[PDB]
């Protein structure tokens, strides 16, 4: 049924085991420092994954997992603080970005938006705090702006907290083009150091803000008009910023932010030169014989009940039920218009969101831009990385 194939039928090994997911895949990729280990260190984790595996915690959402990590983070801002009293910039910038890493890892694979005091909340808090401390020691430092949210309707909430860097000599004399990150389901605003790194070194501000149901994005999650609302808020804030170009802007959605990266590319066509939507779903990714198995697959922990509250839903029943008539941008005609040009990027072989996802999108309105990495799993990494920068070079040429 699925060009997944035999693969979407495949219960991984990794499936409710902490202990192969690590010992497998994330011991591997956390040597490497790569996502999600992205900033991190091997010398951080290696204790707590043994501690994890050692007591046969496997439930991610657990408060049992979450608080294996304070403990690290907390040495490491000492250690940080420590540097910083003796005038070590660098080590304690270093430092303070693998606490945050280890708050990354520990709130995975979701902060339950709807639960303010829960443990995983708490972490994030610490990880902005420690990552704005980090980013703040940096020649060209992330800078957190809150922005009115004046198009906000509803139940949508007032501020919406977006990340901002500038590349060395941003100046009102000659904006300088900018590539707004949509981030995603475990991926928030502190989680895009190195893409930040890319963007400038290209001459580019980068602009990173959390989609609907995630993190602090303030977009009611329950009303698929809500991301429409929040760009409208963001691109007139960026807009009024003498030193940022937004006729030179392509936005960069992120795994679930790929989803409103092809929204945005339909809806906000005539304010964007562009959009990468990177590993997305946006109709058969809500079918519920996808739904039915996509727990079997890649994705380090169960997904579905984070993919529910991410909805606006109360339970996965309902999620299941009816997410795909109401968030299908298929189902809801948003692809029956024209598009900036929009870059589809994927591993042909993801289980998480199917790679029919992007292919769809060839079937409707404007021509799409398209690279599937036969045998690759979500996202498609490392592969799909380098031709986003060459894409982006070729959008934002002079
Ligand atoms: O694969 C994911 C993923 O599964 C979820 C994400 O949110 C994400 C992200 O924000 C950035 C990434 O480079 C990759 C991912």
């Amino acid at each position: 049924r699925w060009i997944l194939g035999d693969k979407f039928d495949t219960v991984f090994p990794h499936k409710g085991s902490l202990k192969v997911l690590w010992e497998s895949r994330w011991k591997f990729a956390c040597s490497k420092s790569v996502y999600p280990f992205h900033d991190g260190s091997i010398e951080d984790f290696e204790p707590i994954f043994n501690h994890l595996i050692s007591k046969n915690i496997n439930d991610a959402a657990s408060d049992e997992y979450t608080q294996a990590f304070l403990p690290t983070a907390s040495a490491l801002e000492e250690k940080a603080a420590q540097a910083l009293q003796a005038g070590k910039h660098e080590e304690a910038s270093n430092l303070l970005c693998r606490a945050a890493v280890v708050y990354r890892i520990s709130r995975f694979p979701y902060v339950d938006i709807t639960k303010p005091n829960s443990i995983k909340r708490v972490a994030f808090e610490r990880q902005k705090q420690a990552y704005l401390k980090a980013t703040s020691l940096w020649t060209q430092p992330i800078r957190e702006v809150t922005v009115p949210h004046t198009y906000r309707t509803g139940n949508d909430g007032a501020h919406i907290p977006i990340y901002i860097r500038t590349p060395a000599g941003a100046d009102q004399s000659n904006p300088v083009p900018i590539v707004l990150i949509m981030t995603g389901l475990d991926g928030y605003r502190p989680d895009n150091s190195q893409r930040t790194h890319e963007i400038l070194a290209r001459g580019w501000a980068a602009v990173v803000a959390e989609i609907p149901g995630t993190a602090d994005c303030p977009a009611d999650p329950a009303d698929p008009a809500s991301p429409d609302r929040l760009w409208d808020s963001v691109l007139s804030y960026l807009d009024q910023r003498p030193e940022l170009n937004t006729a030179k802007m392509v936005v960069w959605g992120l795994s679930a932010g790929g989803y409103y990266a092809i929204r945005a590319a339909h809806t906000h066509r005539d304010r964007l030169l562009g959009a990468i939507a990177h590993g997305p779903g946006c109709h058969y990714y809500l079918d519920p014989e996808w739904l039915a198995k996509v727990n079997d697959h890649e994705y380090p922990f169960e997904i579905t009940a984070a993919w529910a509250t991410k909805h606006g839903y109360k339970t996965v029943e309902e999620f299941v039920a009816g997410a795909q008539k109401k968030f299908s941008l298929v189902e809801t005609g948003i692809v029956d218009q024209p598009s900036c040009r929009l870059l589809l990027l994927n591993g042909v072989d993801d289980g998480v969101v199917p790679i029919e996802d992007c292919l769809v999108l060839f079937e409707h309105g404007s021509p799409k831009e398209g690279r599937f990495y036969k045998g690759l799993p979500h996202m498609g990494y490392p592969n799909s990385l380098p031709v986003s920068y060459e894409w982006l070079e070729q959008v934002l040429a002079s």
